[PDB]
């Protein structure tokens, strides 16, 4: 947290603050590239090449067995209406969920240029677990776009 919300090279400290009331959760994301470490303590960005000041935020929801009670764990109650508060540097980010679906990892065409939008936030909740290969096949997608 800092003036003008950026991501620093630090992927130890915390960015900002993710408060979605309707799923109970309040709780710190880290900004990171996905890395392994990154996703075991919390949430993390999708990449390192977005920004908080970017259109694109892209967080990556690390669902878990073992823990019952950690950050997305109850986003599945989440909706259109959730009122998503990204507590970022200083400013309170207000997104609503009005682009809500799910996709899978053979679907490619979901992360792409999908301009047009506000400061959207992409929450990627990966549901699911394939035991078979190691992958989640439930990625579960909430674009909460930066609501007036
Ligand atoms: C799903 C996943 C989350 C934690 S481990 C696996 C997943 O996440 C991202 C990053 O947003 C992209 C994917 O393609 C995934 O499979």
């Amino acid at each position: 947290m800092q003036a003008k919300p950026q991501i620093p090279k630090d992927k130890s400290k915390v960015a900002g603050y993710i408060e979605i009331p309707d799923a109970d959760i309040k709780e710190p994301v880290y900004p990171g590239p996905a890395t392994p470490e990154q996703l075991n303590r919390g949430v993390s960005f999708a990449e390192e090449n977005e920004s908080l000041d970017d259109q694109n935020i892209s967080i990556a929801g690390h669902t878990f067995i073992d823990r019952p009670n950690y950050q997305f764990t109850n986003l599945k109650a989440a909706k259109k209406g959730s009122m998503v508060y990204f507590k970022v540097g200083n400013e309170t980010r207000k997104y609503k969920m009005t682009s809500i679906r799910d996709v899978k990892p053979t679907d490619v065409e979901v992360l792409d240029e999908q301009k047009g939008k506000d400061k959207q936030l992409t929450l990627i909740t990966c549901d699911d677990y394939n035991e078979k290969t190691g992958v989640w096949e439930k990625r579960k997608i909430f674009v909460a776009t930066e609501v007036k």
